[PDB]
């Protein structure tokens, strides 16, 4: 009973290893999933990864 949600980061991520998704300020990233309250899953409108949602702030969500 969900579905995809966009949220808007505050802040550059530069992850050089793999597993991480790369978000800058203000991005747009599509939530993939959300296994861990802390770190959230999502797709810089293509490239995929993982990180910390308090990053970020939903922006199409409710």
């Amino acid at each position: 009973h969900m579905e995809t949600k966009f949220v808007q980061a505050l802040f550059d991520f530069n992850p050089q290893e793999s597993g991480e998704l790369a978000f800058k300020r203000g991005d747009v990233i599509t939530l993939i999933n959300k296994d861990d309250p802390n770190w959230w899953e999502g797709q810089l409108n293509n490239r995929r990864g993982i990180f910390p949602s308090n990053y970020v702030a939903p922006y199409n969500s409710n």
